[PDB]
């Protein structure tokens, strides 16, 4: 409080976040509210530390015990997931997947990765992004009548191609991904698997969701969304020959001195993803969702991509409520609604617009609710954006929202 | 209590502080944040995911992000005069990435300072992708002197015709002459790129010449001189430039930024901006200055072009018969932390190298003033000096503990 005096501005900034955070409800599918250990790890010491290199291989003196947080956060990911190999200096998901690009590729290779639309990521091959831009991407989406991943499209985009790398895994995905099956078609055209798992990251660490380790040649991941820890990324591979250059591709390759603060949230939230606590958390997670995606699917105007979700998230097409999914989120966000606007499959609007929304319960399931406040919530979402400007009607939706945040504090 | 649930990691991260409040911090490339900084980036800033720039978010709920960021974008116009700020980069290495993104293309020839010489990493070494991806040309320094001769770098742009002349180094203790490198950059027709990750504290207190007039693009890092947490920072006059950037860093090459990272840029460029900084400034390059001294009148210990003009020094400890790892080791049995460092022609590999790099922001942030510098300096060599007499050793260690006892830093 004394330090608050010399910067007013920026700590009442950060005042109404944390106000922001405890007053809406946060529904984006890639947040998580992180622990208070988490946030004192990020806001240690360590941030003062330069340790270029690798544990017991540094470039500077003084490297001991930052080599004992970072060896924690490998051998506790090692633990988690089941790899041979952990690099967790990425300093994002997008860092994890351009290092393993240079692990796995060269430049001008042919990589077939989820399109954008039907729910990759940026950087599986999007031409605004460096993964478009440096190696030749051919996308594979949903089917038009399930939205769900053909495998056989998949294959047949395989075979026509003869990709040097696949990579499998999804943004904005919520249905399980047949890692196994992606192996297959990879092996059949003789190609290298790249699976990012960072939505489904936690999800897979407690075993609800098919974990793609053993499958994959190289795995990334986020370390913030379902596995609730810092922001950050990480690679996993079981391949030691890959470890090396992946070594070598994150650092000299493409970043300088690790965050070693980070590293060490990182290692306290791998901890944290261990403890048995952690996967009643997991099923919390994917249970509040299937309830809110059957209150989607009864309401007429929130269509639900592919009818059902088997993880932590659903996209939904907006567009026969006469609205888009800009709108939509804007909406939603008057009423204390936090949620982001989202492509759809065979998506027509532009990435600003979109048609539809995405909603995740993560953070919600980490503030403590259930499947009975799941579905107040989908009904109150359900209810702001058939309100069409019916004022009366949306402060009742504020009402429901104030009664579920008083009824799960978060930072009080 | 949450400390409970995981010993292992709490004790190293105890264990972690007492080496900063014990040791003697010289690497050149470290400080130590407030704990303002310490707090922001502790902060629940980092949930909230803000894929964009202010006002133009890919989320919801980011009125409050947008304003912690617009602080740090402010702040850090006012610190260094560039009309445009971009605050996302993760990394000094991010942010050079993004810079060449926006200036050339793959292949492109690009003049950067010899990693030997001075220069860093992303300045073209050919394991990093800088060297990887584009065509580097190096210039290094004069072999007498140690210092630049800027008619040999534009001999080199005249005969090599880069796209892009870099500017900037991670281990030279001499003014750069970044006017001269923009007329330079002008005669062959190349932009001109600077990157002052180390000297940005000094820069911002008025200390080393500006770049941010000069180059077509300033990056830096904010957690040297500056003071702040880790991270980049982009900055440049030109709005087509600006426009680049911002795209080449999101989504170019990253995703989500560090908000709470973000925030503590803004905690630390306020901190800037207020006049204790440049005080604190002016002392480290005077503490450097009398280290300087003590390691020219040592037998043993050869400083790097003779002088400093900032906070480092690169010591040739060749004459002690060791090498910059053995140093670095002797050092830190003694409770002084350096980084062995390649000296200009480095003849040995980079995890052996021919000397140490030094410099002075930690230990001026600890409170040191030149008085306490030279004793540092005197230990130092005392150390290199001592040569398997541990009873020497011992008395190093114990005037290590006289300074750090004088001046406590997280107690
Ligand atoms: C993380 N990300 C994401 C993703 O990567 N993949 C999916 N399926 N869904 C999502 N949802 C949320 C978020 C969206 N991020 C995006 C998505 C698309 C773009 C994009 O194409 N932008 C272009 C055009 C933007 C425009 O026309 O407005 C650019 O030049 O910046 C830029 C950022
Ligand atoms: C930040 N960095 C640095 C730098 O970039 N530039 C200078 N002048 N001085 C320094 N001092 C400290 C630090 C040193 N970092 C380095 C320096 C050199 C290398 C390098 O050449 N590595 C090679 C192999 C080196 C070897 O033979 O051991 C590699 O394949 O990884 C890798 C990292
Ligand atoms: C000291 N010295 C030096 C050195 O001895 N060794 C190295 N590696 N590097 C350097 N760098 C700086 C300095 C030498 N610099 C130069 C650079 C260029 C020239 C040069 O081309 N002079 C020619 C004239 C060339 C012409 O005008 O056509 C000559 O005949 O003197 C002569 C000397
Ligand atoms: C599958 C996947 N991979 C990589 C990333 C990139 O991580 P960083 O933002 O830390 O670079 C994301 C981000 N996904 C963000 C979202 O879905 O909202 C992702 O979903
Ligand atoms: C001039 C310069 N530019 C970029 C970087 C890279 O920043 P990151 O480490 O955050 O990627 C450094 C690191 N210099 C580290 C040192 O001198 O010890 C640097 O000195």
């Amino acid at each position: 409080v004394d330090y608050k005096t010399f910067d007013p501005d920026l700590w009442a900034a950060i005042a109404k976040e944390e106000e922001r955070q405890e007053h809406n409800l946060e529904l984006i599918a890639s947040e998580n509210f992180v622990s208070e250990a988490v946030m004192a790890a990020q806001g240690s010491i360590l941030t003062n530390k330069y340790a270029e290199g690798y544990p017991g291989h540094r470039y500077y003196g003084g490297c001991e015990f930052v080599d004992i947080v970072e060896n924690l956060a490998i051998d506790r990911a090692k633990e988690l997931f089941g790899a041979k190999f952990a690099n967790v200096q990425p300093h994002s998901g997008s860092q994890a997947n351009t290092a393993a690009y240079l692990a796995l590729v060269e430049p001008g290779d042919t990589i077939l990765g989820m399109d954008l639309s039907a729910g990759g990521h940026l950087t599986h091959g999007s031409p605004v992004n460096f993964s478009g831009k440096t190696y030749h991407f051919v996308a594979y989406g949903v089917d038009p009548t399930t939205e769900v991943i053909d495998y056989n499209v998949v294959r047949i985009l395989a075979r026509k191609h003869q990709p040097k790398l696949i990579v499998a895994g999804a943004s904005a995905y919520g249905r399980t991904i047949d890692f196994a099956k992606f192996r297959e078609i990879a092996d059949e055209v003789g190609a290298k698997l790249m699976v990012d798992m960072a939505h489904i990251a936690g999800l897979v660490a407690a075993g609800l969701h098919p974990n793609p380790v053993p499958y994959a040649d190289i795995t990334t991941t986020t370390t913030h969304k379902t596995l609730r820890g810092p922001r950050g990324g990480m690679i996993l591979t079981n391949d030691e020959a890959l470890a090396k250059k992946i070594n070598s591709a994150v650092f000299p390759g493409i970043q300088g001195g690790p965050l070693e603060h980070v590293i060490a949230g990182k290692a306290v939230a791998f901890k944290e993803a261990l403890d048995p606590a952690f996967k009643e958390y997991s099923e919390q997670i994917i249970a509040n969702a299937k309830a809110m995606v059957k209150v989607f699917n009864q309401a007429i105007g929130t269509r639900v991509i592919s009818g059902a979700t088997d993880n932590h998230l659903m996209l939904i097409d907006v567009r026969e409520l006469g609205i888009n999914g800009k709108e939509a989120e804007s909406i939603l966000d008057s009423v204390n609604i936090t949620v982001n606007k989202n492509s759809i499959p065979f998506e027509t609007l532009s990435p600003f617009k979109t048609s539809g929304i995405r909603i995740g319960t993560p953070a919600i399931t980490t503030r403590g609710f259930k499947e009975e406040d799941a579905v107040k919530v989908a009904e109150l979402v359900v209810k702001a954006l058939q309100a069409k400007d019916d004022n009366a009607q949306l402060d009742e939706v504020k009402t429901g929202v104030r009664e579920l945040t008083e009824k799960f504090p978060l930072h009080k």
